[PDB]
């Protein structure tokens, strides 16, 4: 019962002629590689960049007859990771990496165990910054689907095939929550077989269904956008005398409404389509621009009105200042219903 | 008495058949690894990212019978760190690293000494950026508990076990203070034994109880939020004549109160729950929005009031402008008591 | 039928005297290297820096007679990438890299296959941050032409020549869209043969015609710039009595128009020439500065006007306040036509 | 007279049995290592992070009898830096590195020369980002003392000792100035002998006395803070009639004074103690808050004043508006004297 | 006619005893190294950091008799760059690197050719971030002189000397323009021979004369600073009645003039000396502060004026409001002439 590495000497070195430069079952059927990932860290979901950082354990399993062994008694030899640069390993890469890296802290974070019948279990900790093109049409109420797809790079489909094992292909750490999102529990697992001018390459991808939390965007942008609408209404309970007051009120509540429009996109890409948060800030910018025009009508109607005529327009001009107090606060409401219900069924 | 490395030649090389690729006490009980950390640098506690950077010395101790020696006279051979790539070392990693690194400046910052009975003392300087999910419910008065946990990655529980030595498992440099926090002196030391679809892996974690200093947030956000509330009150000692003054006063003190609401979260994650600093900026935004409505009542009540009737509402409208001077400054106070006492016992 | 690497032993090692340090067809005609790129990731088109990040697959093809083989039966031996540090490879570099890198995640992302007649197919995943000097004359309506050029660095033109293969020299991933641009489908392919004091070096470049999307810049800068122009007009339907109102209106709508001028260049280089977005913000800053002067004329003309004289200037001063309501809203329009048509045919 | 490296062959290789893995004078007295640094680049003194970047040449000198030589005629053999991975070198590290690095541009920036009697001169270019906890009590007038300390990491005090040579232990490049500071010329040199649970380790540190330049902070924060105080005074030469003017004046000069308070700390850590720049912005925020209350008294006193009574308070209310014009401008001055003299002797 | 590397075998390996660890002409005169650089990328001229990034080709030439060859027929053997780790190479470094790096994309970007008489031509692509202390006295009209200097680090002056070849020591790529600067065509080439406590080291530096483009700073800071001065003048064509208007006008045009003062230094170091852009923003801040005081005089002079007396000061107070309309607009102009002419001859 010699030590395992010396047993591994019989397994790896020039004895038996193991070559790590040639895939298993060479010249025969392709190599069936079953995969699955464990997720430690999920988050930093960027939107200026439209990517996100994950921290996974990538488990790979394939059979290699050359790694058979019956001398040793037990069923598994979880070796040292230094034995990992000498056996064959599939050239798995992430088709949307945007930068990734291993982890070498106190050891290469690597695992490797071999079953008697040649089954290999290979597992390494990885940090990825995967690209997912965000779809920001209905932005605060959107549901993103950021993917990650595992391709081969040098082996064609007839010489290396990936799969997902049918027992929980994607696990997640227990207490894993996101600050801005929630990660839905059903995770898709479909095929993405690529085709180039070089050949066809195996591919498999996992679809994570993110979904934004409404709390933050409800506190910083919607409510402050809404109070500024109400102050635009207090220009109606003021007489048609305070020219500086109402105009000063409206202008101050139309420029601050312009700042928050731009402020609602500081942390966003410069996309060219209008998004759900945009029509809110637009329509809220339309009401406030109306009250500054409503007083524009009053101050002009009253100034234009012999003595039986001037009061004749005071009633009309003052009729407006009472219609305004109900028109705006209710027209805004019915709009406020068609908006949220539009994004409660979309 | 040959030189130690040549003595180490007898200890390491092909003589005696030392293999660094196989753990001590192989096929027997697992390897008991006692740990403890020394902390040089603690800080850069991020909250947008919810991590923090530490600079530790990681000390590991385990027994290895193969490293026994009785030839040399003294009790310890603190070797060169180049002898560190040839002996066995536990594959300790940090389960929430988020990026780490060694230090190679003028030497690998590594220590290694071996006692006669085989005890190994292994110590290396590390920089870590550990992830700790912040809980920002009561934000300026919160108490975070950021952890660090030491797991194995390739050895299962029956073949490698970590522990904390029971003599000061976590030391700290003497004059170590944080700018924003204070690091409490009692540090937890519990177990975090993991379970995967691969097996069970040893784990141990240290719980550091951070606690925010109230000084900064008391100077930039609470007091400026409070002066703006008081200026909202000076719209009461002004007659019910200065329409531009009081409305200009209230509007200017309701928008600047909106900026500071958003300004109170520039360096924060976009969490979806309301936090303690939020109800302050909200309630302070409610008082100021009230004074702008209080004058909305006065200017409307006085404008609506034969000659025995107009003065009848001047008293009512002026009754308000005196009730306001005591109502707001005292209602705000009683709120100001239920707030701080709520976060002095929570 | 020995294994291929051992077949490759006959192909690479000291047998047959293959030297990777000497180009093919040595002392004869130069080495004809046909190229083409596949683009996975395109974007992060910076403008403060005037660069952009691409993620390509660089395919290279050249003949090497030394790599001939007739022993093996089939037509191609797609080897392991470890066989890539032993064969000759052209020293292709990117003449405007500004930083690049390979991808080592789970494998060097490399491909290598050899045809029987010696044809080499070499393909590697690369991330580039290529420099392209932006031309921002007509900025929101511009069309950039960012290049990428493949030069030799050590081999002169008579010893190594690059080319583009005449079957789709530049492919693109199917669903590849940009957030801010659209990538036109015709891609140029011309020569860029360099000359130094060392000699002449082969060079080939690809010209990508980017083109900005107008949606974002139409929403954040043009419309907000335009509403502020209209509020500058509401200072005309107000009587020549509200000195605080109209002046407060104009000043508030002339400073906020100054902020947006500077705000229209936060994410731009500090170029010294005037650009298309600049004349908009300038002319819009000229109208608003006019209305604040138009009231400057009214308040001065009315204040200067025995009793038959004061009304004589009221008509003139009030004649202005009606000419203004049509002059500005129509002069702005005709300008608004010469502007967009100027950038619809330029 | 064979070539020196072949002479060095007799000096380094298996001939003579030189081992680089064992310190000089082994088993005897410790190794006396005299040090000194030359500073090329000093600066980037961060305060959000409380560190700073230096670029030094670290010179080390120790004796090694094994490196004796009398064959060669001259006194010094400045070798190639490749000979630096074969001789012993002290494991000097920087106890507050916070990240450092060598320089490999066109060569490892390393020097190495050996005197006949065994004296070694070892010198390498380094970039450091050293941590120094700032003390920001009297911030714009402060004097920081950022240190750098050279410790051993694996050798205890009885086996390796550092020192500073007594001929200019710290030189500086000639034209080395800082943008924000000035580096005082006397530099401290004391001992910092550490103690751990492992043993006692040699340590030496250099104390650089930085001192801020007052020019910048005098131009951006003090003067603008002071003009805004004066405009708060121009609310006194205005009659007690312009309710919108004085209140608009005071409010506009009390909120802009709040912005600059927060603006005076954008580039600062979130420390919890009040600092010298804070009491300035506070007291300046107290004067401006007073003038807005001073008019609060006037408009209330005049509004409260049969016909012999109303003028009786006009004199009192107008008595205030003249006392204000001298009270504030002189009370501010005497404060302005106790402030600067307080930070001219502290 | 064996292959060149095998010819190079006779040139490099143990045959002939070539040692790369010993400089040419050893024990004799020093090694004369002629240099010159080609500049691809110039720019990213930082000012917060006072550095800049360049992308050069560094060509070095020296003679090495050991590399003589007469066997081969032609005049030059441009080898593979792998032959670059075996020949001697001067240890050139950049005395103000602040971080640099090679380029390894698809090959080490290296060139190496050897003439028959031993002349070596060595050329490598480099990216540098060189430090140049900016002199910002007359900031928008300044002319910086950022240097780059090539020193030895281990060889003293009597054993290695650098030079510039007298045929175009510094070339530049053809279409190389900067966004903010223009690179003057005459480039200095002088000596910078260093002296340390170790010895004297060869040094040579190149002086690039940068010069700012005035376009950007003329558009964002001077003109907006100037319009705000003119609006400060429109407080003069308004009667001495509009207390809220003129004071509101002046205050709004004195605070926005304070923001732009600070805004004129966001991207600048915190230098302690006053700079040319500072006196502009200061003097422009002095005019606007004057108009707010000019009305302070009017409203006080008119309010202080039996019936023959009140009109007596109306003329004096109104005499001011006409002197102002010519005093300020012309005093500002004459200042505006002494300013630009002062920076047209400095
Ligand atoms: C990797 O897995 C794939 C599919 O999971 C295997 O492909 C299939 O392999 C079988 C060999 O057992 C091939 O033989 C076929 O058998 C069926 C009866 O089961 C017979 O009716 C067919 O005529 C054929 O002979 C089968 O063609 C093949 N199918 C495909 C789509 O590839 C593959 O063999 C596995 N390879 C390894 C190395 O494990
Ligand atoms: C590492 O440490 C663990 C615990 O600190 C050791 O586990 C224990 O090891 C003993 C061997 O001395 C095992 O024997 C047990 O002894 C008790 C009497 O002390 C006896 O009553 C039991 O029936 C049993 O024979 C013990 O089972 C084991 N317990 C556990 C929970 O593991 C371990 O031996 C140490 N290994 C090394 C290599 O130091
Ligand atoms: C690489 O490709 C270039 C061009 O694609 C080849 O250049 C040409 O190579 C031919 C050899 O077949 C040279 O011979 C010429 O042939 C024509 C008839 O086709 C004859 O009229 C000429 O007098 C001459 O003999 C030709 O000069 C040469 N032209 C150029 C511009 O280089 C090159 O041979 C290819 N090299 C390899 C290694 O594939
Ligand atoms: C490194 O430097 C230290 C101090 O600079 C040296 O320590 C001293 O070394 C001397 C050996 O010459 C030791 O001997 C002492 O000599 C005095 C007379 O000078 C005698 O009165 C004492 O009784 C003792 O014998 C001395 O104890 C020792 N002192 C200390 C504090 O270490 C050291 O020898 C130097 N080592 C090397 C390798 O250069
Ligand atoms: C590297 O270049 C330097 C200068 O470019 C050379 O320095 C000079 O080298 C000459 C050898 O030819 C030395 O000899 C001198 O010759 C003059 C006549 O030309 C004679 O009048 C002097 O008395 C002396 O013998 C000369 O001293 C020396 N000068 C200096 C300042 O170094 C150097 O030789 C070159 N080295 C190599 C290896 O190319």
């Amino acid at each position: 019962p010699m030590p395992p590495s010396e047993f591994l000497d019989k397994l790896m070195g020039k004895v038996s002629g193991y070559d790590a430069r040639i895939r298993p079952n060479f010249k025969g059927p392709p190599v069936n590689v079953t995969c699955n990932i464990f997720i430690n860290s999920f988050g930093s979901i960027a939107e200026t960049t439209m990517d996100y950082r994950v921290n996974i354990f990538l488990r790979q399993q394939w059979n290699d007859p050359r790694l058979a062994y019956s001398e040793y008694p037990d069923d598994s030899l979880d070796l040292d990771p230094s034995m990992l640069d000498s056996i064959w390993k599939p050239d798995l890469f992430f088709a949307n990496e945007k930068g990734a890296n291993f982890h070498e802290v106190t050891t290469d974070n690597k695992l490797l165990r071999i079953s008697k019948n040649g089954n290999v279990l290979y597992s390494i900790r990885i940090t990825l910054v995967l690209a997912c093109p965000m779809d920001l049409k209905n932005f605060p109420m959107d549901v993103q689907t950021c993917i990650m797809q595992l391709e081969s790079f040098g082996y064609t489909m007839n010489d290396l095939i990936f799969e997902w094992d049918e027992k929980g292909a994607v696990q997640v750490a227990d207490g894993l929550t996101l600050p801005q999102f929630i990660l839905k529990e059903e995770k898709d697992l479909r095929y993405c077989t690529k085709h180039y001018n070089t050949g066809k390459f195996t591919c498999i991808e996992a679809r994570f269904h993110l979904e934004r939390q409404m709390g933050y965007y409800l506190i910083q942008m919607y409510i402050p956008s809404l109070l500024i609408v109400i102050l635009s209404w207090v220009s109606f309970w003021i007489n048609m005398d305070a020219a500086p007051a109402r105009v000063g009120l409206g202008i101050t509540t139309v420029l601050t409404m312009t700042t928050q429009s731009s402020g609602s996109r500081a942390s966003l890409p410069k996309v060219s389509y209008v998004k759900a948060i945009d029509i809110w800030m637009a329509v809220c910018l339309l009401f406030v621009f109306s009250a500054l025009l409503e007083y524009a009508a009053v101050n002009f109607i009253a100034r234009q009105h012999v003595e039986e005529m001037r009061k004749l327009f005071i009633s009309r001009a003052k009729r407006i200042d009472t219609v305004s107090r109900v028109a705006f606060p209710l027209v805004f409401l019915i709009f406020n219903i068609f908006y949220w219900i539009t994004y409660k069924i979309i």
